[PDB]
């Protein structure tokens, strides 16, 4: 009877998930965007009022892609002429609209091609980066004060991250941090002078006669890394007749002895800032807590307030050392660190005490600290039901660590096992966001008694829609391997009949600290495969996976391309013996790290898989960036880990591809996993006489996300899967 | 019964064609190489003697890939450390071995990375190019005289051609011409200073961490072209204390007025040299005949000895103006030029007479002038049987143009209809080389009475081998289109049964002045398709084809991508109505220009073809080099031919690919047809939502000729054809 979730439904997004993206502007109100206008809501009662009409900018002349209201409510930042760069970076044009006089500020406007803009935390001050230099605007209509003068494209970055810092550490283009009340503006400076450049052709539109060459400072494993410097400027000291003086915060000496990185910056108070550094060998990290010296104007980082965080089993943090959450006075803070038992939990520190006290414990982990009041600490964890793939909001009484309360567990057990949260300014209210296993559910609550105020969005519309279609179900469970249990998931075709034998597709990523087996509800390609082609799509989290402790996560330390791929093969081997799996039709595919694993698997010689697809795969670790690779592989030198760097390439397994059908895909403008990686794979396959299918995507990057390329790759991959199974 | 010509037989070359490559060292003897040693033969009797034993260089230390014996027989040039560059260019190392003293010359040796070396025509002088500069060596063991000092990589080329001159005009790296007795050394100089650079990535071996960027001066259609200068130096005036003086030969004034090219250089006598120039608009060409002035030391080119050659229907020459063949005294010459009727024939000129006299005529063409004696002129033509695809050696009495004799026609009518020839120094003897329709046959003759002396090679070995295999046959014939008849050929499966219906593959090239329909015997991929897969492989020569007069060849003037592709579609349409052709299984494929035509055809919307394969295709003429493109397309400017340049792209036809199965293939290091061309095609296909198969070959160039890549592409293409037909 009736329809199924088709490929076209996925590519054309016929069944959409409704969201409820709000933005707290205070401890009592939040702004709520809409395709037309922006409304302001009162958390307590729910009543609203238009903040600015959808018509205020009808004849602005440009297509605005984003707004940013100053903390004052007095101004609105208008963003247009958006030009995407990397995963987070982009340039655009900006105009400021005065809400008090309802006029568009025309004087001393923010230059075009601005790399980054941000209001101060409280008033309406502005800090932005242009041509790699920092500028501060005390008043929207007043001239800008140039803070830095050393900016130089591809060389010196002031206030913005270079390629690797953007992608691997801060996950942001921004490299500036305003102090709590906006008095100080802290920023980092990156020097890429000796960083090697990755070069690749960009064809551009047909009209371009000669292909251009794109080059970007990109440090590959073991190469020269960018250096970093940190500064803090007092925005209340700007003149216009004198150049602003930036106080530098150097060291630590234990870091200066060699290559290192700035990995975190968090203000503690109006005059206290914490900085976290990491050695190139991401084994050891140091936290500095620097206080402003009223009489010297300098920033002192008292050794005594330095906290060392290191690891003997691997690297520090999931992807980097976690951030600290200070108490109002800044004399103490909480932060997630690995247990003595290897599990990440919240540890309570005294800025001057060397040993911290854990306040949570157990065979589970704290995903993140969400909010801190003088009374309670709110955090997300996968403790409930001992399910590593579930997430719940908990709160712990700071005066009695024995009193912990789960705020999300029982709201709707059936429908919700995965939550994210958004607290208001003073944590007076919070919005819970349930993303599965059922349809996304957004609700509002008040912290005084954790009372449920109301449902903001329940996706009732989509719900009525999906009951007219034969949707697939999701099975979350585990299998045991050497005493240890590992979770997996399966998107089961509708009317799943354990009697019948289904072809199985193994959806894999499996990079360090990853999780592909969870309770999240998704509408993707896998949905179509199960619903329309009656294909079972499975995912498994083996050695290397995260949120299950360092014993599992650090198992692939200095040894990438080993256990995580073995466990993948093993999981599929067990699946093929389940009764409803046609072991003669088992495939595997992945993207980026998932492309690497997929290739390593297909070239393992296990014969377990018939065909596989690798999209933008890593082929050899010496080709990927230093910050990521080295974190798990160390340095590619003979004295260090060169041997394993060379033992874990995809091309060395070239010969074994004779037994499988392989589809290799890659964007030619991939700035992240360079086309080079797939170029070497295809060449190793040719040199060995192995036939395979290939597809390049001209000018597409790592996401192969343009509207047309996206539909084309999934369409192309569907034909390949259908053919390999039918 | 028994085997067939398999794909593996083609890729592994199990059935080899024997050759007989000889080299005339005089009018009576020729050298004959062998995998081991070199022998010297006496043409008159056939007796031989070893010239140099296969052991003379056992402990040389290097792998010699080629030898060159000086005209004296006194020295041997040894070539090793061969590093290929473009289609003709390459660098290598050289050593000279003295045959008189049987020693290896160790003093003043030729530098490594030498770009070009050549003995003088008579003695043992040497001229070579290193680091783009010319050097002359009067004696093998004496210091070299540097002739030029302006050489500069990618900028100034002395004695060697730049990229476009190598590929499009001289079909050689060499740009130096010794005078008949070695007294003068003429050379060209190319300046690429403002020539744009094509840039592309070269991945190299896996060990390379960062992909390198190759850039080469390459003028695309309409771009800035390289400039050229011509010089002549007297090698008998070299000192060692003074810099050699090179006399320049400039003009013509009718050429200097704008962009032009040097397209031919031919010495007439010891002191007379002829030069041919061509305007950027390859409509008009001028020939200069310059005499050495004994008392001025200069070279005078007397306007009166200038011969203009232009065309009103198209460009000049088949690919460039033909070369002249002077009479012993140099006061007259013969050269192939287009008729009043449009057919190319030999015209007799008086260096001082404005009008030449044709000595051959008819609805056929002279392919080339092979030899000239004071008595006879020997030439190759396709006159015999009125077959444009056949070739025969003829000789015409210079005293009675009415007396022409075919020297090859009746030697073996059945087996031989395609001949090439090689005369000795004074044309006392000639070697005929039959390449089809039967197995290659090499024979020797004496010019006195054109008597057949003996068979040098008859491929008797391969003959016995091929009778144990089910080989295909070749049908050469024609079809009529608008009064005019056009020839085609078909490789018919063994035991061809006109009753049965066979799938047909259209092998196409069809660039201007091409011929894919001939009587040549070939052992290639097409042989396998017909023998093993029972596929008919056809080729058709329509408008644009050569050797049939300018009315057919110039039909696509300034209009590439029109009639040559239309006729291709039309030829296939007629084939599909022949009775033994399954019109439901007709494919088309080609390489380079053939890739362009194949794409244009598949995107025509004719629906005649089910699938097609394009290898390294041109996609839009603005992306190809100027010298070639402009010769047929003019300049891509609005005032000229920009409109047709834009109407003849493959991407504009993108939408029509929905009806066909397309396989796109290209080498990423193609320096000739840049990967860019296929990158734009694939992108235009993605933007329109058309699915297709693709395959890139990392680091392979236009030939995709490495041992592994070659076998891989044909293997990959075979799977595609088999699937499209079965
Ligand atoms: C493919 N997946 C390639 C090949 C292995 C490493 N690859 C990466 O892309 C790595 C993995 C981690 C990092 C990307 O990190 C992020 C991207 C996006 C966000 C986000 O919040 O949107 C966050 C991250 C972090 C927090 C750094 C994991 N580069």
């Amino acid at each position: 009877s009736r329809k199924t979730y088709t490929l076209t439904d996925y590519l054309k997004n016929t069944y959409r998930l409704k969201l409820y993206s709000l933005r707290w502007i205070s401890d009592h109100e939040y702004l709520y965007k809409q395709e037309n206008n922006i409304l302001v809501f009162n958390a307590e009662y729910g009543n609203s009022s238009v903040f600015l009409e959808n018509s205020t900018f009808d004849e602005f002349g440009h297509s605005i892609n984003d707004y940013s209201i100053s903390p004052d409510g007095q101004f609105i930042l208008l963003e247009y002429n958006y030009v995407k760069q990397w995963r987070h970076s982009y340039t655009a044009s900006y105009d400021i609209y005065d809400l008090n006089k309802r006029q568009l500020i025309t004087e001393e406007r923010i230059p075009n091609n601005t790399q980054w803009v941000t209001w101060s935390p409280v008033g309406h001050k502005l800090a932005y980066v242009w041509n790699n230099d920092i500028y501060v605007k005390i008043e929207p209509n007043l001239p800008s004060y140039r803070i830095t003068w050393t900016g130089k494209e591809d060389i010196i970055y002031n206030g913005i991250t270079d390629w690797v810092y953007e992608e691997e550490v801060f996950s942001a283009y921004s490299a500036l941090w305003w102090s709590p009340n906006g008095t100080f503006l802290a920023y980092a400076q990156f020097n890429d002078t000796e960083v090697p450049l990755i070069e690749y052709s960009f064809y551009s539109d047909e009209s371009l006669q000669y292909p251009k060459t794109v080059r970007v400072p990109y440090p590959k494993a073991g190469a020269v890394n960018p250096t970093v410097k940190f500064f803090v400027v007092n925005t209340d000291s700007l003149s216009s007749v004198t150049n602003a003086t930036s106080i530098q915060i150097t060291a630590p000496a234990s870091m200066l002895i060699g290559d290192h990185y700035l990995c975190d910056v968090t203000w503690a108070t109006q005059e206290r800032i914490s900085l976290q550094w990491l050695r190139r060998i991401q084994n050891y990290s140091v936290m500095d807590i620097c206080d402003y010296d009223e009489s010297s104007g300098r920033w002192n980082c008292l050794v005594a307030r330095q906290h060392i965080e290191m690891s003997t089993t691997g690297w520090v943090g999931r992807f980097r050392p976690s951030e600290p959450h200070f108490t109002l006075d800044g004399n103490s803070f909480y932060k997630i660190i690995s247990n003595e038992e290897g599990y990440r939990h919240i540890c309570y520190f005294q800025i001057d005490k060397k040993d911290c006290t854990f306040i949570t414990k157990g065979t589970w982990e704290v995903i993140g600290i969400e909010a801190l009041t003088s009374d309670y600490l709110y955090y997300i964890s996968n403790e409930y039901k001992g399910m590593p793939g579930g997430r719940n909001l908990y709160k712990i009484q700071l005066s009695d660590y024995t009193k912990v309360t789960c705020l999300s567990c029982e709201l709707n057990p059936e429908r919700c096992q995965y939550y994210s949260v958004s607290f208001s300014k003073e944590a007076k209210y919070y919005q819970l966001r349930c993303s599965g296993p059922g349809l996304p559910l957004y609700t509002l609550h008040s912290s005084v008694n954790d009372k449920g105020l109301r449902v903001l969005e329940d996706n009732s519309a989509l719900d009525k829609m999906l009951q007219n279609v034969q949707m697939p179900s999701k099975k979350l469970d585990f299998i045991i391997l050497n005493e240890t249990k590992f979770w997996y998931q399966m998107i089961l075709p509708p009317h799943f009949d354990k009697s019948k034998k289904y072809p199985l597709l193994l959806d894999v990523y499996a990079g360090p600290c990853s999780q592909k087996a969870d309770t999240v509800f998704r509408l993707n390609w896998a949905t179509y495969l199960a619903s329309t082609e009656n294909i079972i799509v499975a995912s498994f989290d083996g050695r290397g996976s995260g949120y299950q402790g360092d014993k599992i996560m650090h198992a692939i330390n200095r040894r990438l391309g080993t256990f995580e791929v073995e466990d993948q093969i093993e999981a599929a081997r067990q699946f093929s013996k389940m009764g409803f799996v046609d072991n003669k039709r088992i495939a595997i595919w992945g993207w980026s790290y998932g492309g690497y694993v997929t290739s390593m698997v297909l070239g393992s010689g296990s014969g377990v898989f018939k065909c596989g697809i690798a999209v933008a795969p890593v082929s050899r670790w010496e080709y990927y960036d230093s910050v990521y690779t080295e974190r798990y592989m160390g340095l590619p030198t003979p004295e260090d880990n060169l041997d394993h760097y060379r033992n874990s390439t995809v091309m060395s397994r070239a010969e074994n591809f004779k037994q499988v059908e392989y589809l290799l895909i890659h964007g030619t403008a991939d700035d992240n996993v360079h086309f080079q990686q797939s170029a070497q794979i295809s060449k190793a396959l040719v040199d060995v006489g192995v036939d395979f299918q290939a597809m390049w995507y001209t000018d597409e990057d790592h996401g192969i996300a343009s509207s047309t390329a996206h539909q084309h790759i999934y369409t192309h991959m569907s034909h390949f899967i259908k053919q390999c199974f039918s």
